[PDB]
């Protein structure tokens, strides 16, 4: 039809890559995973309860913390519920539903009302207690009012969606070879000899390798040999790759699934563009070629074809001492990056019953495994079906996490992993949604259980869809390497998420592009920002906004939020290198009790998805403080990647940096005065109360990003990259941007306004240095959750191209091993550092 043609090409510029495009490709592997995924999507869209699925309720099941508890007086919590003009403010308790809130307010003086959230398409509706939504903890925790208005559900009918669309392996005892033909490359100029390097991989474990003769650097190079690998066929795993490299040193990479997606061996022909390396990462295990067949490397190999075929088949007492039993056990409580040697792994394997008993024990055991053979690899199996122990634990995103990463490309290993994250609600589930997302690029196959979850929790929720829309949509506008999953991925989501959402992206995305090109011409008109820019600037907003540019769209690090016409004499363009975008944006909606201005920034020239996964693992960081009571009040700001080096970042109100504060000079040229930042903080604050609080806010933000980014090792950071806010929420911004050095920013103007500048102590910086120590414990508590994490992020987002060293950072950060005193001590001498110590690194940036 066309229809369906119509809607493809929909899609298509949804996605920003052709999902139909079959050019880059040398098999049926995601035309298959298009199809696959029909079925998963269509169960989901039918098992929707579609009145919860339009008003996406924002809720959680975690008790409310302390502190928080603390803010509600008598058992009350006020809620003001506005119609048309007149506004009553009900008494509520916090175990009442919505439901009993509407009987509170028609019997306090047609069922058919909600409690919207004034200014934002945010739902008060559902089987839960008010006080654990999400908008109200929001409210709770900032001081603010809870503003209602009573109105009528949105129409189902808006989300409709749119009618749709041998011989046994193990039989097999040759050894496994693979022919190199040669290479072919259109210019070498790098400036040799060559060789190829073929590796038979696991999940990174290299399980068989083989190499060529070397031969000199020519732009062609042809061999042309048969490679034969110690492995028998029967032997090779699914999931194995034939990972081919081209050496001196290492040069060009591409990978070749020696089992296809319906368990076929590989056989015949391939010519193959390879990936170059540029002056350890997930992007050296993708499965796709380079598709710039015009300016890359390629290699031309045949597999030793059978006019049969060859499927892979689908698999149908004693007691420990008590010393091996603790052997075991200290190996068990060991973190994931230490290493195991080959006496661990054997120990391991041979007391495999009693290592299944304990959960924290499965990465390490999977990691003894040796998935090249066959009848091993089957004992696995055995073992995994045994599961009761695995099935009844509590979940540890952590040990989850742990058996999605790198290290494990067993189909069945890592669908327990999935299978335990089926429990996680919504508001957890977002909480990991990127690292989820980012997980996919260690999947050896395009349709995988964890493919599946993603897209299912995605239909489920419109919140979890919506940036699985933009987290995906990122992925897919920068990495070559994983675009074709990804956009298989999206465009299924797309086709199940309703007509609405699909309405509503294609703003976002339109928005999206037309600033782009409107900071594309800014960054060009300004050398390394004069009157003549403004002019080019109001003039292209005014030229859009007014054009061409929607009415409305969400805010797509925002999505409760609606962006209405542009603020033109607000916008402005940064005094930065690269030349972002500060714009301001009308509020769509009426019924905002405020006059307030939607802040966006936009900029080119940076990759901003190292920022989102930092900012998302500080939103962690939160979480593990809010289950321990502690608030450290964060700002992770908003921040999305909306395309190729191109996203949006939130602006805070009324905030400045520390840089700027110190800049109404203070005599250049040069440094920095130690009060000011009080002064400022003074300055900003009517009441003395208001000050003081300021002045708090200030000791608990600075102790949170103090902890959270030494964790990290991101805490040498110059000033100009430090915010604060009116009222004192201090916040670090730009993690892109990622001797003598410092474990983070505690400078003397920092230590004045806590009081003790000079250099003694204060009641102030006493309470810092001991809400550091429990922060600081807190997430030493959450150790292997944090160490995997990071781990991931280095991998997944870190070009680099990271080095098992790099990754150890946060081991030692975290001081593994030590315990709770000598923890406390090793981050009260980082304290020290820093007051030591002063102003030089400041100054000394300087020095240029
Ligand atoms: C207003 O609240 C903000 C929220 C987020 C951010 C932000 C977060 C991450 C990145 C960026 S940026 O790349 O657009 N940024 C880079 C650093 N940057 C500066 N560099 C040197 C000196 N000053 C700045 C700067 C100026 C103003 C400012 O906000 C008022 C923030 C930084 C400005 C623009 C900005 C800035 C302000």
């Amino acid at each position: 039809s066309e229809e369906s043609q119509a809607f493809q090409r929909q899609l298509t510029a949804l996605i920003g890559y052709d999902v139909t495009d079959v050019s880059n490709v040398h098999d049926d592997e995601l035309e298959f995973t298009r199809r696959g995924l029909v079925t998963p999507r269509m169960a989901e869209v039918a098992s929707r309860d579609p009145k919860l699925y339009a008003m996406h309720p924002w809720v959680t099941s975690k008790p409310l913390p302390e502190y928080l508890w603390k803010k509600i007086a008598n058992n009350c919590i006020f809620i003001v519920i506005h119609r048309s003009t007149t506004s009553q403010t009900i008494k509520v308790s916090p175990d009442d539903t919505p439901g009993a809130i509407l009987q509170s307010f028609f019997t306090k003086m047609e069922q058919d009302f909600v409690l919207r959230v004034c200014g934002r398409d945010e739902y008060l509706v559902g089987e839960t207690p008010i006080k654990n939504f999400q908008w109200v903890r929001h409210c709770l925790k900032n001081g603010e009012e809870i503003h209602v208005v009573l109105d009528t559900p949105p129409d189902p009918a808006l989300d409709e969606v749119r009618k749709e669309e041998t011989v046994s392996l193990w039989d097999c005892d040759r050894k496994f070879r693979v022919k190199i033909r040669g290479i072919d490359i259109p210019v070498l100029p790098r400036n040799l000899t060559v060789f190829v390097e073929a590796n038979i991989q696991h999940g990174q474990q290299v399980l068989c390798q083989r190499r060529t003769s070397p031969k000199p650097f020519t732009e062609e190079v042809l061999w042309n040999v048969w490679l034969e690998f110690s492995i028998k066929i029967k032997d090779l795993p699914k999931g194995a790759l034939l990972n081919l490299q081209i050496y001196c040193q290492l040069l060009y990479y591409v990978n070749l699934l020696l089992i296809d997606h319906r368990f076929l061996l590989r056989r015949g022909e391939y010519v193959l563009h390879m990936w170059q390396i540029s002056g350890f990462n997930a992007d050296k295990l993708t499965s796709a070629t380079n598709p710039d067949k015009e300016n890359s490397m390629s290699i031309s190999i045949l597999l030793d074809n059978y006019c049969h075929p060859i499927a892979l088949p689908k698999h149908q007492r004693a007691e420990m001492p008590n010393q091996l039993r603790k052997q075991l056990e200290a190996i068990i409580a060991t973190d994931p990056l230490n290493p195991l040697t080959a006496e661990d792994k054997e120990l391991l394997w041979h007391f495999r019953y009693e290592s299944l008993k304990h959960p924290k024990a499965y990465p390490k055991l999977f990691s003894s495994v040796k998935w090249g053979q066959q009848e091993i690899v089957a004992k696995t199996y055995q073992l995994l079906a045994r599961r009761e122990v695995w099935d009844q634990s509590a979940l540890d995103v952590g040990l989850t996490m742990q058996l999605l990463d790198c290290n494990f490309s067993d189909e069945n290993v890592r669908a327990i992993a999935v299978q335990k994250l089926e429990s996680l609600e919504d508001d957890d589930v977002l909480h990991y949604l990127l690292q989820l997302v980012q997980a996919v690029k260690f999947e050896p196959y395009h349709d995988s259980a964890l493919a599946r979850f993603l897209l299912k929790r995605g239909l489920r929720n419109k919140r979890i869809g919506h940036f699985l829309f933009w987290f995906l949509r990122s992925e897919i506008a920068q990495s070559r390497h994983y675009q074709q999953r990804f956009a298989v991925i999206l465009e299924a989501y797309l086709r199940g998420c309703g007509t609405a959402m699909l309405h509503d992206f294609t703003q976002q995305v339109q928005v999206i592009e037309m600033l782009q090109k409107v900071t594309l011409d800014i960054k060009s008109l300004s050398a390394e920002v004069s009157s003549q820019v403004i002019s080019q600037l109001k003039q292209k907003l005014e030229n859009l906004q007014n054009s061409q540019l929607p009415e409305s769209f969400r805010v797509p690090y925002d999505p409760g939020l609606k962006a209405g016409a542009l603020a033109i004499e607000k916008c402005k363009v940064m005094a930065s290198k690269k030349k972002p975008l500060w714009l301001e944006f009308k509020c769509a909606d009426p019924t905002a009790l405020s006059n307030e201005t939607i802040g966006i920034i936009f900029k080119h020239g940076d990759d901003l998805r190292q920022d989102m996964l930092i900012l998302q693992i500080l939103r962690i960081m939160e979480s593990i403080w809010e289950t321990e009571s502690l608030d450290l009040c964060l700002l992770p700001y908003g921040c999305i990647s909306t395309g190729d080096k191109i996203g949006m970042i939130e602006i805070v109100k009324d905030a400045t940096t520390i840089a700027k504060i110190q800049q109404s000079t203070v005599g250049n040229t040069g440094a920095f005065k130690d009060e000011v930042l009080n002064h400022w903080l003074k300055e900003k604050s009517p009441t003395e109360e208001k000050f003081q609080a300021a002045v708090e806010r200030f000791v608990y933000s600075c102790a949170g990003y103090c902890v959270a980014t030494f964790v990290l090792g991101i805490g040498d950071r110059h000033n100009d990259n430090i915010m604060i806010t009116e009222t004192g929420n201090l916040f670090h911004i730009d993690f892109g941007h990622i001797k003598e050095r410092v474990p983070f920013v505690l400078t003397p103007d920092f230590l004045f306004v806590m009081g003790t500048s000079g250099k003694k102590t204060s009641p102030h910086f006493q309470k810092f240095q001991d809400i550091c120590v429990k922060a600081y414990l807190a997430l030493r508590h959450h150790t292997n959750l944090l160490i995997i994490l990071f781990s991931m992020m280095l991998m997944t987002g870190m070009p680099e191209l990271t080095s098992k060293e790099d990754i150890e950072y946060i081991r030692d950060a975290l001081t593994v091993g030590k315990n709770e005193e000598d923890a406390k001590k090793y981050f009260l001498d980082q304290i020290e550092v820093c007051r030591d110590k002063g102003w030089t690194v400041q100054f000394n940036w300087f020095l240029h």
